[PDB]
């Protein structure tokens, strides 16, 4: 698909890939040098995917070239014009790079540094210095901080995707369309009959099988026909979709007023509960985020119900966690009973259903929502707004932020809005997921996203004596991969810990994350500046983890273990139990939703845990921002260790009953973009 124009400098210029990346529109180019610069010569029709090759000759001689400038004039019809690369070969002998992956449209012109990464440090000579200046001066009206509801992070300052610059909207204004893909899913999976049955509830179990058997994969078959059983229950919060909120307990809440006696059928050791809790055998899990949130009353006709449960889980002989005492709501009482496996059959199961579909909650909104998605749009912004193109920083984290902020605004516009379809299955719809998120934040520290660090804190980390924890497992080595590869990074472009601390942009960029992003809430743990290359390094493998692994291990398990309804209900039309003795399966089944919410949560737990047809996965980057030696080596080391670590993952899974892949680094992400 070359094609070279003989008529010296010698310009190549490669369009991209995507489906409106061509323009047919008059091309000037214009070669700033140190010793002044050219005229605006015409290049001249560059289709999708093309490189093209024009000779140059300058009326004047220009030294060593320091930008190259782009112009866009409408010929007929607007045409926007995806850019990767501009490279020159000089009369001298020399070739130069100059990175751009932006959309041109006729608006401005574009102008490009050679791609070697450089520090504000590194400018002084003023036709560099202009450029890093008028750049970032151009970038902080461009990428605008808006709160789009109360005490949230930061977000980008646009109503919907049309309004977002260019740059960073999808290649396609629908290609990614929550309510396309929504209801495409459900065509797919096949359920388009129950889509506005928002009154029916499933005959029995039976009824919503059929419709089940059609569409179960190999995990969500599983779950199918071992979800009644504890062992399942207590394996989903180490290695399900929301594996971040089990913690080991070291002294029994005043709020769980369980005994021994209560639970001595459940413990094998010979030893009383508080023994079992002195131990390490013992662990908990608590909802209390959930006490006081509205339930869904969107619809008149439906009622929507939430709890607040609290669930004590055990270790038993073979080292497996299973739950032993459940109560579903935060005092206790006479109507809030605790409930034990020892109960009536569907006493416990039904118990057994709150704590899950409360997990669901809690992993939708903030696990995933608050902690991965809005958490990596504040990085995102922060680092068009602080850091010019030519920095090492922004040309390590755009690849991680691509597509980040367009797919939240999309959300924004559609999915999570109001009136949104999240209103349509769950029962923090209406409002409800916002106040979680409000009381959430108090707990979004840097610490909590420093992934060992966060493990430890929830006393999961021995796996001597948690031993199944594969999420922990896996998360430790994908996260060490990237701290390994951020700590090459900076090494190589910040020689010391006052190079880092003296860099104004990279300060800019913390300090932005810090007032805009979080608020400046100095709970928030975060740094206001970086002033050392440790402290830098571990920083960068937060954004990069955060946008990759953990946004992929909490994203993409959604219909291996949501799909089965009664191991994740978006949403609940009958009240807790409040007594023993008293639930029938018949109730059970009308508690559960309808079968139109069960088919607007199949369609989304569906589109959400889709891949891309070109997916990039961790340590892809097919954008060459960075162009020089040192770096190229730090990222095919990244790419060989991300490998090694496939390899033991999936030596590992062969011999597991239920594979934990979603941090094999070869399904992980390089950015939250789905
Ligand atoms: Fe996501």
């Amino acid at each position: 698909s070359s094609h070279h124009h003989h008529h010296s400098y010698t310009v190549t210029v490669a369009t991209g890939s995507q489906e409106h990346a061509g323009t047919d529109d008059y091309i000037y180019l214009s070669l700033v040098g140190s010793a002044g610069c050219s005229e605006k010569h015409l290049l001249d029709s560059f289709e999708r995917g093309a490189v093209d090759s024009y000779d140059v000759t300058v009326d004047e001689e220009l030294g060593e070239i320091q930008l190259v400038r782009i112009e866009k004039r409408k010929y007929g019809s607007n045409d926007d014009w995806y850019l990767k690369y501009i490279t020159l070969k000089t009369p001298h002998g020399d070739y130069i790079e100059f990175p751009c992956y932006r959309w041109i449209t006729g608006d401005v012109e574009v102008v490009l540094r050679d791609g070697r990464a450089k520090l504000a440090r590194d400018d002084q000579i003023h036709i560099l210095k202009q450029h890093r200046r008028k750049e970032l001066e151009t970038r902080q009206k461009q990428y605008r901080w808006m709160e789009w509801n109360p005490g949230f992070p930061l977000s980008i300052d646009a109503k919907c995707h049309k309004d977002l610059p260019r740059d960073i909207q999808f290649d396609s204004e629908k290609g990614v369309d929550f309510v396309l893909n929504y209801s495409k899913a459900m065509e797919n999976l096949f359920i388009n009959r129950f889509m506005h049955m928002f009154q029916s509830s499933w005959n029995d179990f039976a009824d919503f099988e059929k419709i089940f058997v059609k569409i179960s994969n190999t995990i969500s078959e599983r779950v199918m026909n071992h979800w009644q059983e504890d062992l399942m229950f207590g394996y989903q919060f180490l290695n399900g979709a929301n594996p971040v909120l089990i913690r080991r307990c070291t002294e029994l809440p005043e709020k769980l007023p369980v005994t021994t006696e209560m639970v001595e059928c459940s413990l094998e050791r010979q030893l009383s509960l508080e023994q079992e809790v002195q131990q390490g055998n013992i662990f908990i899990v608590d909802f209390e985020l959930l006490d006081g949130i509205d339930a869904n009353k969107t619809d008149p006709c439906t009622l929507q119900f939430l709890a607040a449960p609290i669930c004590l889980l055990y270790k038993n002989l073979a080292n497996k966690i299973v739950p032993i005492a459940i109560q579903l709501n935060q005092i206790p009482g006479d109507e809030n009973p605790i409930f034990l496996p020892s109960d009536a059959k569907y006493d416990w199961l039904l118990a057994k259903i709150w704590v899950r579909s409360s997990d669901f909650h809690v992993h939708q909104t903030i696990t995933h929502l608050l902690r991965t998605h809005l958490v990596s749009e504040v990085f995102g912004i922060a680092m068009y707004r602080q850091l010019p193109a030519v920095h090492p920083i922004f040309k390590l984290l755009v690849a991680h932020v691509r597509f980040t902020i367009a797919i939240n605004t999309k959300a924004r516009e559609q999915l999570i809005c109001e009136c949104g379809l999240f209103d349509k299955a769950n029962a923090t719809g209406g409002g409800g997921h916002v106040q979680m998120v409000q009381r959430a934040m108090k707990d979004l520290t840097y610490a909590s996203l420093c992934f060992p660090e966060a493990i430890k804190a929830r006393g999961m980390e021995s796996k001597e004596d948690i031993p199944y924890y594969f999420y922990r497992d896996d998360g430790l080595l994908v996260w060490e991969a990237i701290r390994t590869f951020t700590a090459e990074v900076v090494d190589i472009y910040y020689e010391g810990d006052q190079v880092v601390e003296e860099d104004p942009e990279l300060q800019d960029f913390v300090n932005d994350v810090y007032v805009y992003g979080m608020r400046g809430r100095k709970s928030s743990g975060f740094p206001k500046s970086v002033k050392s290359r440790e402290q830098l390094s571990e920083y960068l493998t937060v954004v990069i983890f955060t946008a990759s692994a953990q946004h992929a291990a909490v994203n993409f398990g959604q219909y291996d273990w949501a799909s089965w309804i009664p191991n994740a209900p978006p949403t609940m039309r009958a009240p807790p139990p409040t007594a023993k003795g008293v639930v029938t399966i018949e109730q059970i089944v009308d508690t559960l939703p309808d079968r139109g919410r069960s088919c607007w949560h199949l369609g989304a737990v569906w589109a959400l845990s889709q891949f891309q047809e070109n997916e990039l996965f961790l340590g892809m980057y097919p954008e060459e921002h960075f162009i020089e030696k040192p770096v190229k080596e730090a990222m095919a080391r990244f790419r060989k260790n991300l490998e090694a670590i496939v390899s033991v993952i999936a030596e590992r899974n062969e011999n597991l009953q239920l594979p934990y892949y979603y941090l094999s680094p070869d399904r992980i992400p390089n950015s939250v973009a789905i």
